[PDB]
């Protein structure tokens, strides 16, 4: 096992890695702003480095703090957790180049998958099913442009090929208005992520956000652990996902798994990564692929009783994989409701003094925050403040414990959207399955 590591990011998901970190035995140096001097993993960690201000880009992003933090510790491998760096491919490769482990994959596969355009022409040649589109950049030429959406199909969206957020997407609906509407998409892509390259796929209006977690040691062994259902969305951000997907068939699972796994052996892939599909009328849609570890990474687990994050450490120390695919066993269901400091309603963050807090409690209850009574929820960054994540024999079985645990949590002195999840659990809809991922802003 590695000796030592740099845990280069904040809040839930730094408190997740170390407590993998201390399973395994591995020493943890938690670097952070002077914003999170006292978040709970910090305050757990054995090593500490303050790495800068507040802001992002003078902290978690600053790659020569995070790097010299890991020099002067004398740690050997440092894990990105999710957002920040964990995609950010000069980081991995400069991380290896000063002589580190980076946990997560080649620096090269990173750019590949990053890169929209060349992350579906590389599906599309491992014969993983992508979304009918473009199949490379846009260009003003109007007469074999406008041809792409035809040969397609109405509506289409235009979507960023470094796009990540609630820019870098178009509905197009409009056949000869488009003369334009790549106007829109273009100016916010390099407003934002400093690229202006655009495609253009089928606006798909009754799917599914099903995605497939996989493991690969990069040695050739690869594995997929069944699928996640997020189809519960506002603004494209997740908030509710369940495991497995309601409705899907072992023999489509397998179907789509095997596929994802070939995928990974063909590009090469190393560590934790997520394909996510669109899933409509029984067919699967490739969109992208998370090059890291997944948020809702728990709800995988509780079905598989797999730890992903020891998983991620022991393919980093340069063991192959512990898990045959035949030894990956669906079992049970869990559901998992974010947690965010935001208004119910409105959706202003609502950062703050937390007062009082209660963690929900019982039989397939998992909690995974770093929140407690007396911390302050800084201004600085994203509002997830935890994860609620309940497991039952069935569907029917963790919703109904996801209800309680909802009740049970206290979070007083700031806003939370723990109204909404409550509400959500209560949904018809909902509690039959498979709901679109239009219709929690439809419900709103
Ligand atoms: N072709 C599409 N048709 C309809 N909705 C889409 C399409 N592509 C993406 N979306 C919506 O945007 C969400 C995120 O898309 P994704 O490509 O993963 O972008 P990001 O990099 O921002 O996560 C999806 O879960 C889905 O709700
Ligand atoms: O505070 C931050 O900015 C770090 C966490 C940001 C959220 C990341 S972005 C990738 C992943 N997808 C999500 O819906 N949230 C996390
Ligand atoms: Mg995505």
């Amino acid at each position: 096992m590695l000796d030592k590591i740099v845990i280069a990011n904040r809040g839930e998901i730094a408190l997740r890695i170390l407590r993998a970190c201390k399973e395994l035995g591995i020493k943890t140096v938690a670097v952070h702003s002077s914003a999170d001097r006292d978040l709970k993993h910090v305050l757990l960690a054995d090593e500490t480095v303050c790495i800068g201000p507040a802001p992002s880009v003078k902290s978690y992003l600053n790659i020569p703090a995070i790097i010299s933090a890991a020099e002067i510790t004398g740690a050997v491998a440092i894990h990105p957790g999710y957002g920040f760096l964990s995609e950010n491919a000069n980081f991995a490769e400069q991380v290896e180049r000063s002589g580190f482990i980076f946990i997560g994959p080649k620096a090269e596969t990173i750019r590949l998958m990053g890169d929209k355009v060349s992350a579906i022409a590389a599906m599309k040649k491992a014969g993983v099913p992508c979304v009918p589109g473009s199949d490379g950049p846009l260009g003003d030429d109007m007469d074999k442009n406008r041809a792409i959406a035809k040969r397609i199909g109405y509506p289409v969206i235009i979507k960023a090929s470094g796009g990540g957020g609630g820019r870098g997407m178009r509905v197009v609906r409009g056949d000869a208005e488009l003369a334009q509407s790549i106007s829109m998409t273009r100016a916010e892509a390099k407003a934002a992520f400093s690229n202006d390259m655009v495609y253009m796929e089928k606006y798909l209006e009754n799917p599914r956000h099903v995605e497939i977690q996989v493991l690969a040691d990069g040695q050739g062994n690869a594995i997929y652990l069944a699928e996640r259902d997020c189809s519960m969305q506002r603004r494209h951000q997740k908030v509710v996902e369940e495991a497995p997907a309601p409705g899907i068939t072992p023999e489509l699972r397998r179907y789509i798994g095997e596929r994802c796994a070939k995928a990974c052996v063909d590009i090469g892939y190393r560590g934790a990564g997520t394909f996510e599909f669109l899933f409509e009328n029984g067919e699967f849609y490739f969109i992208e692929m998370n090059t890291r570890i997944q948020v809702e990474h728990p709800v995988t687990e509780m079905i598989t009783g797999v730890d992903l994050i020891k998983e991620q450490l022991r393919i980093a120390a340069g063991q192959p994989l512990s898990i045959k695919q035949e030894e990956v066993h669906v079992r049970g269901h869990a559901v998992e409701c974010r947690i965010n400091a935001e208004d119910p309603n409105t959706f202003l963050p609502s950062p703050g003094k937390i007062t009082r807090f209660h963690a929900p409690g019982g039989f397939g209850v998992r909690w995974e925050s770093h929140i407690y009574a007396g911390y302050t929820v800084p201004p600085y960054y994203d509002s997830m403040i935890g994860k609620l994540i309940c497991y039952g024999e069935n569907r029917d079985v963790a919703i109904a414990r996801m209800k309680n645990a909802l009740q049970e949590l206290i979070i007083d002195g700031i806003k939370t959207n723990v109204d909404l999840q409550i509400r959500i659990m209560n949904d018809e809809n909902f509690q039959h399955g498979g709901t679109n991922i239009h219709y929690l802003e439809k419900k709103l």
